[PDB]
């Protein structure tokens, strides 16, 4: 599924993430907005064998079982493929672990490198929440 903008934004505080951890849901859109482009299906290989999965590109080195990353861990007790489905509940629920691991959402270095400091409520402006 292809989110829109306050698509995802309604479906992410229907799932308990907006202000999760402090973090706004603007925050949470606009790390979704630049790992997947708002594309639950969305997956990509890292260099060192693992898998990023979902509309917040969940690695399978800590998060979820793939069957293919050896030596990683399965935190979120998920197969991986439960991140790419159109309910994101299972995204939502691994990412709310990911982002108590201690960084708070510097784990997503997309939203470290493209959304930290700047004007995230932008990513909720109009939406009807
Ligand atoms: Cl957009
Ligand atoms: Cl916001
Ligand atoms: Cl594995
Ligand atoms: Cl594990
Ligand atoms: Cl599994
Ligand atoms: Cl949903
Ligand atoms: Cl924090
Ligand atoms: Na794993």
């Amino acid at each position: 599924k292809v989110f829109g903008r306050c698509e995802l934004a309604a479906a992410m505080k229907r799932h308990g993430l907006d202000n999760y951890r402090g973090y706004s849901l603007g925050n949470w859109v606009c790390a979704a907005k630049f790992e997947s482009n708002f594309n639950t299906q969305a997956t990509n290989r890292n260099t060192d064998g693992s898998t990023d999965y979902g509309i917040l590109q969940i690695n399978s080195r800590w998060w979820c079982n793939d069957g293919r990353t050896p030596g990683s861990r399965n935190l979120c007790n998920i197969p991986c493929s439960a991140l790419l489905s159109s309910d994101i509940t299972a995204s939502v629920n691994c990412a709310k672990k990911i982002v108590s691991d201690g960084n708070g959402m510097n784990a997503w270095v997309a939203w470290r490198n493209r959304c930290k400091g700047t004007d995230v409520q932008a990513w909720i402006r109009g939406c009807r929440l």
